[PDB]
């Protein structure tokens, strides 16, 4: 027996999660083979032969209704105690729960220490007051001047229009209807427009040919930029500068927010011939001990990755060692936060959102 599976390709450091589950999964069944696979719930469906694989979650209401996923039963899951209760809650469709929550995401406001005047801002509109517009399109932005944030590609352009909607009508939607592209909100557009205003155009648009999607990251390590939004695993690519930081979440509007996390869960692929292991290495990828491991620094010269667990057994386990950890459990733990889910119809409403965004965005 040989099982294919597919971690999350998108970390900091994917060779590290891939040793993590190996190592975990042969002190359970040393006996079954694992076949590592490519896979991206971005740009394809699940393959008929990839029996457990990671998948981001505003796909996860187009592959339950197109009958790739099975199902979890309360029994099949292990430990559902220590899940993050909005994580556990973000994983279900027609009242049963299809994956298991293993990472979670959120874009966060980076300054430096000594900048206090930085570290009130609680929203975009605050963060202009301070920083106000970009006047070059260098890249990177010149010395301590300007935002370095990451809004190239179609769909990441087309989430930040969702989740930003999310906070204007002040009321959470899992988008089983997606929204009309015809009457636009100007409200979300012209939000969106302020933080291309405060970056720059082809700094915000900019993409590296060899595809190093944390080079925000070191360039502010290095001295570039005022402030930086990025996502929190930034911090590991800082390496030794990740302990000068400072982070906090920030709104895209003064009012409720309703902080939205991205939730990367672990599937089973409803043709898998062996559904009881599958489901046996799903819950072995989303552990605790597993999670703790692939964050962990594995060799000299490597930091953390700084992922968001879903886990609070990991939170606590990591905390000592690396204080980081600690306010990223607090950010994580807000009773208010929901995961950002999208409706059955995503890939043609991301088709049809790339035809009309970038023409209203400028
Ligand atoms: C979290 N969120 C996003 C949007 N993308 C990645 N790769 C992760 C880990």
């Amino acid at each position: 027996i040989t099982l294919k599976v597919a971690i999350y390709p998108y970390v900091p450091d994917p060779a590290r999660f891939q040793a993590a589950v190996l190592d975990q999964w042969q002190r359970q069944e040393p006996g079954v083979k694992l076949e590592f696979t490519d896979w991206d719930s971005y740009s394809a469906d699940p393959p008929d032969d990839l029996d457990v694989f990671v998948l981001d979650s505003i796909f996860l209401s187009h592959f339950v209704d197109a009958g790739y996923l099975l199902p979890f039963g309360s029994q099949d899951i292990d430990q559902a105690e220590d899940v993050l209760p909005f994580a556990l809650q973000g994983a279900k469709r027609n009242g049963e729960v299809y994956g298991l929550p293993q990472i979670l995401c959120t874009n966060l406001l980076f300054y430096r220490k000594g900048d206090l005047k930085i570290g009130q801002v609680d929203n975009i509109y605050e963060l202009y007051k301070k920083i106000g517009t970009s006047h070059s399109e260098q890249i990177p932005p010149p010395q301590n001047k300007g935002l370095l944030i990451n809004m190239a590609g179609g769909t990441t352009k087309a989430s930040m229009y969702l989740e930003a909607l999310i906070d204007v009508t002040g009321q959470y939607t899992e988008y089983d209807l997606l929204p009309p592209l015809d009457p636009l909100n100007d409200k979300v557009i012209r939000g969106l427009r302020l933080l291309i205003n405060m970056a720059g155009e082809k700094p915000s648009q900019y993409v590296p040919e060899d595809g190093d999607a944390y080079v925000r990251a070191s360039w502010f390590a290095q001295g570039s930029g005022r402030a930086f939004i990025g996502y929190s695993e930034s911090m590991m690519r800082m390496g030794d500068y990740a302990e000068q930081v400072r982070f906090k979440p920030i709104s895209s509007s003064a009012g409720q927010d309703i902080p939205l996390f991205y939730s990367d869960v672990v599937s089973v692929n409803s043709k898998t011939a062996h559904p009881e292991l599958a489901k046996k290495l799903a819950n072995v990828m989303a552990s605790a001990d597993t999670v703790e491991q692939a964050l962990r620094p594995q060799a000299d010269g490597q930091y953390p990755q700084y992922l968001l667990p879903a886990r609070h057994q990991v939170y606590e386990a990591l905390m000592q060692d690396y204080p980081i950890y600690s306010e990223l459990a607090q950010i994580v733990n807000k009773p208010s936060n929901r995961v950002f889910r999208l409706g059955p119809e995503v890939r043609t409403w991301l088709k049809d959102a790339k035809q009309v965004l970038p023409e209203a965005l400028g």
